């Protein structure tokens, strides 16, 4: 039920279904807990989906309360990454670079670090079970004091959703944040490129002191098909995907998409889609 | 003289030896014509020291006119490239780049160009003789009519001081604002690495629009290893560096630099300092 969450203030499991009551009771904890806490704490709503964040923000309204509704990957940069960067690394490390995920990818950390400095923009990584950025902003926070102080100082409480696609590496650093950084945590999931389900799952066992909560359901890829599908009938295109598309990236995309508006050329198009980020998939597409 | 100087209104050769009056001639009249002009357009000072601009601004004293004084790089990107690069070659260009002299060097101006798009950080080409920067100054200012537009309606003179040190590429786009844009140019030579004295000295009698006015004297590297001599005794001698210079680059100055306060370690930390840029200075170095 949602009344029980509702006055519950600590770390709070949602194990809600299909994502239907997700979103929901995602706004709902957030306005009580914003009406109910007077100080000037604020809180930060992470979501894998940039459209969810965007969908999420519309339901608050606006505030003057400082909140930060964005995306997971939007969330270490604008928090941790871009401030204190020169504080934890020297001046000669940049905070005005980049994020681009299709290009500039490296295969080590000590190499993805050290390309980072002369680069200027926020590399990636090429393998998919670590993400560089989130080790990074968890490298950044114990280097750095001032980073520390303000994080405590900013949030209360973390909203997560969509908890079973955290990677390893991002689990990583929310149990930093609760652990020393004394957060409370108010994560979703339900039974992303390098998704982990392993941390989350294992997370409910793990710790007695998280309070877990089940909702009811009432009260993989082809999402994006459907997407470009309607399209075809760019940049609502790109809240879809997860993280956030920088410009070129996205014309390099869009350019892509509007080749693809015969069959021939739909399956071409289709596989060099998926090779910059299945058979039936792509007889659908053919269908529609 | 000097009053023949300050009453004309066209472009001026000045011809100073040594520097002496040459700086302090700019200054005049440059307060002369911000005096006289009462309208809203300004002036742009473009010096190729870093010092040699604040020396000049030190003299105009605070205003809101909205005059530029400051380094001939930092003009073409303070005023060309950072604001109308995105208009001139599409959205995917980025306007965040960093200008790094010693890495990221291009070879060819096409493949600049390209490894520019992707990188998204400003470089200096491999060969000295030609400056990419500016080309690519020139090349925004034909494609983008807005940057055309801005230039025009901001200023109506250039003061372009040791002309006679400047490129061909510097040279190929002062003329560019100076005939096909309708500028007005005020140079001063006196008979940077990689350009000619050639470009000036034929421009004198090349030109008959122009006015040749003679200043008298009384009205190479030596500077570098006195500057850090001093400093035994970072941002200071970083700025008598022509251009301007990325903090990690002066981090690197400065960690090359403090290893030189025995002779032979003196020789070797000179040698690599010319590198990432005879045998007379370093002997001197020894003296002192």
């Amino acid at each position: 039920s949602r009344e029980q969450i509702i006055k519950d203030g600590g770390n709070i499991l949602v194990t809600a279904g299909a994502g239907s009551g997700k979103t929901t009771i995602l706004v709902s904890k957030i306005e009580a807990d914003l009406k109910e806490n007077k100080t000037h704490y604020s809180i930060a709503a992470v979501t894998f989906t940039n459209k969810a964040a965007k969908e999420i923000e519309g339901r608050l309204g606006y505030s003057s309360r400082g909140n930060f509704i964005g995306t997971n990957d939007g969330f270490v940069e604008s928090e941790i990454i871009r401030p204190f960067i020169k504080d934890a690394f020297g001046n000669d490390y940049p905070d005005n670079f980049t994020a681009e995920y299709f290009d500039n990818q490296f295969a080590s950390y000590d190499k993805g670090l050290q390309v980072l400095k002369y680069q200027n923009i926020l590399g990636t990584y090429s393998n998919p079970k670590k993400n560089f950025k989130f080790q990074l902003a968890l490298d950044i926070l114990k280097k750095s004091l001032v980073a520390r102080q303000y994080i405590f100082s900013k949030y209360f409480k973390i909203f997560i959703d969509e908890y079973q696609d955290s990677d390893k590496d991002m689990h990583n650093l929310f149990m930093y944040l609760k652990d020393q950084l004394k957060i409370k945590l108010f994560i979703v999931g339900d039974p992303w490129r390098g998704a982990e389900p392993e941390n989350f799952n294992g997370l409910i066992e793990n710790s007695t002191d998280f309070n877990k909560y089940h909702l009811t359901s009432n009260f993989p890829n082809a999402t994006l098909l459907k997407e470009v599908i309607k399209y075809v009938k760019i940049y609502d295109l790109a809240a879809e995907i997860v993280g956030n598309l920088s410009s070129r990236e996205i014309k390099e995309i869009q350019k892509i998409i509007n080749e693809l508006l015969n069959q021939v050329l739909i399956n071409q198009v289709l596989i060099n889609l998926f090779a910059k980020l299945d058979t039936r998939e792509i007889t659908a597409f053919t269908e529609v």
